């Protein structure tokens, strides 16, 4: 009750800012979650000894993939941790539960391959969920782990603040799948610019999170240049395995999966970040101002990329 954790001086202070990079000493990411969850939930929104056995069965549910892995868990959580930080008074209680526990649940079991993958493979998860199918399984694996005895982080929720929660869980995990994010932020947008959006409607709130959700997902394009560009290298190792799987099953796959054509990936990062992240984090900035910091850092990494292409690196 009287105990704390505590980050040495560096962590301490750069865990605050949206650009941390979590470092590559596995073992102490469990007590960087749980300072999270500490600093902007509370010391009592979770009984310690079953937070830490719930952090310990997500770890062990995450598979030894390049990018979908535990490190991605924990990295999203912390971008969601900078997001509730810089918006203190938007976020309900039951909110700022659910989010952080559903960014480090968000790719349980990821097996590194797309829905499209799955799906042209004949998956047995394609044909139980025809839609979002890597983030229902995700959903289904968290839901799963929360019923493992001692494991129930929401043992002292109510009945109905505990399905809120686990809807608010949901629909973060399923807004994950990048397809739902176009339409979304569409909405979100023209609703920002007819002044028709309204933080009291829970369908507008819903939005919002998921629009987060994705913010959190793709933070890889928010960090110093050098953590970027190492990241894109295991983000790539996916696709191009999965690739290499389409060829496995006769069918040529797109460009970006095909690592013949590694050469065209700095003109392929340029559209992601025109088409995908800059209107993500623009939107995002609209509705939430103090979230710039992550818009400044995707336009400077689209700069270099752009320098890339100029073969001034
Ligand atoms: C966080 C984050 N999430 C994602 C998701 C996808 C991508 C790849 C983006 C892309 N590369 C290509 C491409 C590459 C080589 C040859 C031809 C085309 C096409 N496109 C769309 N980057 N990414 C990042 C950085
Ligand atoms: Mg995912
Ligand atoms: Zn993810």
């Amino acid at each position: 009750g009287l105990m704390q954790f505590t980050l040495p001086v560096r962590l301490c202070k750069e865990i605050e800012l949206f650009h941390f990079d979590i470092g590559p000493f596995e073992n102490m990411w469990p007590g960087i979650f749980v300072y999270m969850v500490h600093r902007s939930c509370g010391t009592s929104c979770f009984e310690l000894e079953k937070l830490c056995r719930f952090i310990m069965s997500v770890k062990k549910n995450y598979r030894r993939v390049p990018y979908h892995n535990w490190k991605h868990a924990v990295t999203v959580a912390h971008c969601m941790y900078a997001i509730l930080q810089n918006n203190h008074t938007l976020f309900t209680d039951l909110e700022r539960k659910g989010l952080l526990i559903a960014c480090l649940c968000h790719d349980l079991d990821h097996r590194g391959f797309s829905n499209s993958y799955l799906q042209k493979f004949d998956h047995p998860l394609a044909a139980l969920y025809s839609t979002s199918t890597m983030e229902q399984h995700h959903f289904s694996q968290t839901v799963s782990i929360l019923q493992l005895e001692g494991h129930n982080i929401f043992s002292t929720l109510s009945s109905s603040e505990y399905e809120q929660v686990l809807e608010i869980i949901r629909k973060a995990i399923i807004a994950t799948d990048l397809a739902l994010y176009f339409g979304n932020r569409k909405q979100l947008e023209e609703m920002y610019q007819t002044g028709s959006l309204n933080l009291n409607n829970q369908s507008h709130r819903d939005r919002v999170i998921g629009l987060m959700m994705t913010a959190c997902d793709l933070c890889s394009v928010t960090k110093l240049w050098p953590v970027t560009k190492l990241t894109a290298n295991d983000i790539y190792a996916e696709f191009w395995a999965e690739g290499d799987e389409m060829k496995k099953l006769g069918i040529q796959p797109i460009p970006m999966m095909d690592r013949d054509k590694k050469d065209e990936v700095p003109q392929g990062q340029l559209g992601f970040y025109n088409a995908v992240a800059i209107p993500c984090y623009t939107t995002l900035t609209q509705i939430l101002p103090p979230t710039e910091p992550l818009l400044k850092a995707c336009r400077d990494n689209l700069s270099q990329w752009e320098k890339v292409i100029r073969g001034e690196e």
